[PDB]
């Protein structure tokens, strides 16, 4: 089998150069347009997904460094990843996301309906594997191990899609982009037409490594047992589990606290989504014997006027998640260490990160005014792409054109369409916020636009 | 038969008037609204459509005064347009055309499918002829031969109209101002229901010489043999010749122009586009003798620094195709001389106005910019076309809902709804681009619009 330092593309370094290859990927992603985008994308409409990526990478360096000294854990130790690596993984795990977020991503993927849908974690394997201009088709042409880290869903689209979950009430008056978006939502996965990519990720295991590894699961009961469900990938590599674990620890914490700073959680949300269960601090606060872990103590540290209490309060619960890191086995039958090894919260740590982390859905993710301004980034690229897609060769760019006819060429029928929408929905999810707007405004509203 | 220097209307000049009929049709366009609204009409978007209407009225006399003076073609100095004529035609054959230009004319031609199509030089006959209100019903009231000179395409468009180009694939999910604009592109024509203007103009030659003269062609093989195309008018008069030429000079040289000062045009495009055939500029450099042709010397003063070194670069050239205009007849079986003869440049001349040309269109034309642009004039224009032409009497003024009144008197049917959807047309086409901006704000975005 092949190496997990071994690349797509041969692009061997000069004898100058004792870089690993996972510091040349670092190298390669600071310098590359798909990760200087996240500057002009935000995840919540404040905070963008740079920073996102950012405080990710730090979590996930602390969380290495924890791990490779724990010596309950040195048994693991040799197959943690380096700095280099677990920060270029955790640097590129939003870069595939689209413009306007999920509102974005719903909108691509209804429009890809036919022609193999659309999601944000599947276009970060796409860029990183292909799309980036780093080199001629390889993308930045990582190696197979990051590959494998930025991989969250190791399973193709149509193994996990469930068109009836798709199903609409007919509505002949309603325009092509008003829809609930919530039934729309695509699984979460790699899309089909980069299985080749997924195929070099893959060539460096057994075949009995791959089944069990991209094993699959039917939720059930989302509302009613007979709601139709897309089906869910089920396993993670070690490096994935351990970006996906800063992931989270991120978006529960960080945006915790911008959600304290524009006033948008009270303490009286604080008191009252804990109203119940304040042993989810108090019963860790005493096993830890941490008296900052008394739910009154943090609350008021947390809800306090000084700037330092609350930073004390977040960095306390950011170290307090970093220091409960352990790393056991899947219930994969893998036996290979990269597949078969994760790393997770304590159990009672990941009740209060998630209990946290609920809150914020509830008053900041579903917040009316931020559920609004994704349904309009809906409607913007649904009527972005649409237009893009009536007449390509009147609108895009030359170098897109060039994509789009080369997609196209060894095919005819269906299959030559779907191969030029991929390369649209490849344009309209590389845009940024504002040049999608500026798009926009240049193809449809009144006085707006410039030929410069 | 009639003279050409009379008119639909009868309207003799007083005796204090010794200036000749095509002088009376020059002060009456310089003083009309159609003339006025030139200048906030654009062409491209800097350059207004008043602008290029000058450079083409001042290239045209020079043309005239070019042939008037050389004896080789003294033969047909009698047959040349005076001053005041060839400038009146020049500056009247932008007339008709609509806001937002060819975005605008694809859309009316797209709304007028069933009901005669739109084309900009149709309703520049329609303006001058019976729309503009310098008279009661007969527009400006122009001469013969002025109107003559201005009919670039004497054929209707139902006789040249090929509905088969117009097929498209079916879409259930695009909005109705959605589709590719260059298959709803309407013949180069006058319409229907000017016919009786067309018939004056025709009234003072022999209906065989209308036959003759009205003759078209089926041009064939644009991308393949079998995809369906419009017929071509094949003629027209001489004067009109000669406005002719002045237009494309303009539009080849004076928009070259303004491409090199926006960057549009790059001196590496030059050099690449004239990468082979050097000898279009070089071997009229050797027969002419004039070293100012030779490629390299004239790249450079082009693409100079010192705009002084340009202008006198483009002067050049346009002096070259103005002393380069021959006088043929063409292959017409015509024996009217206004009918049979026709201006042109030199054939070696041509070879390199058009390769000039086709730099402007692929670098200005269909900019990727310009052409988002235009597709934004369509679908303002068919939006309020539509609504228009919903509720004519709630949002048309008053003096235009009196025509629409008029024009579906004495009709019923399907040739009232006709009559009365060309008013909405000469209406909407009548606009310039910030008033039809204007009135589509006031329609449909949110905050704008106000009753004053
Ligand atoms: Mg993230
Ligand atoms: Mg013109």
């Amino acid at each position: 089998m092949g190496s997990l330092e071994q690349r797509r593309l041969e692009q061997d370094k000069r004898p100058d150069d004792v870089r690993d290859e996972y510091d040349r990927d670092e190298a390669r992603l600071i310098h590359s347009a798909a990760f200087r985008r996240l500057q002009s994308k935000t995840q919540v409409l404040y905070r963008t997904r740079l920073t996102h990526s950012m405080e990710v990478a730090q979590i996930g360096r602390g969380i290495v460094q924890y791990l490779s000294k724990n010596k309950k854990f040195a048994e693991y130790h040799e197959h943690l990843p380096n700095t280099s690596l677990i920060t270029a993984i955790c640097l590129a795990h939003d870069i595939g996301h689209p413009p306007f977020g999920h509102g974005g991503e719903v909108a691509l993927n209804y429009c890809m309906r036919e022609h193999g849908g659309f999601e944000g974690n599947g276009q970060t394997l796409r860029i990183l594997g292909k799309l980036d201009k780093y080199t001629g088709e390889h993308g930045l042409n990582p190696t197979r191990r990051m590959l494998l880290g930025i991989l969250k869903y190791p399973v193709a689209y149509s193994e996990l899609v469930n068109e009836k979950a798709y199903e609409q009430v007919p509505d002949k008056n309603a325009p092509y982009w008003l829809f609930e978006a919530r039934m729309q939502k695509p699984p979460k996965c790699y899309h089909d037409c980069d299985q080749e990519i997924v195929d070099f990720i893959f060539d460096g295991f057994a075949r009995e490594e791959l089944a069990k590894f991209t094993q699959t699961e039917q939720p059930i009961d989302k509302d009613e047992p007979e709601k139709p469900l897309h089906k869910k990938s089920l396993y993670k590599s070690l490096d994935c589990t351990i970006m996906n674990l800063a992931d989270n620890i991120s978006y529960s914490l960080h945006d915790f606290e911008d959600a304290l700073s524009l006033g948008m959680i009270t303490q009286r949300h604080w008191r009252e989504h804990f109203e119940g269960k304040e042993a989810l601090f108090n019963d860790l606060a005493k096993q830890l014997v941490r008296n900052d872990l008394n739910f009154d103590l943090i609350t008021v540290n947390l809800f306090h006027k000084e700037s330092h209490c609350r930073k004390e309060a977040i960095g306390s619960l950011v170290n307090l998640m970093i220091t409960n890191a352990i790393i056991e086995k899947n219930q994969s039958g893998c036996e290979n260490p990269l597949l078969s090894l994760e790393v997770k919260l304590a159990p009672q740590i990941e009740k209060l990160r998630q209990h946290i982390f609920d809150l914020v859905c509830e008053q900041v993710i579903f917040d009316e005014n931020v559920q609004q301004l994704e349904f309009k980034g809906q409607k913007l690229v649904i009527e972005l792409f649409q237009t893009l897609a009536k007449d390509p060769n009147r609108f895009l760019p030359k170098p897109t054109r060039e994509r789009l006819k080369k997609a196209g060429e060894g095919l005819e029928g269906e299959h030559k369409k779907s191969a030029q929408l991929r390369v649209i929905c490849d344009f309209v999810s590389g845009m940024t916020d504002d040049y999608a707007t500026k798009f926009y405004e240049k193809l449809f509203t009144p006085s707006k636009g410039s030929i410069f």
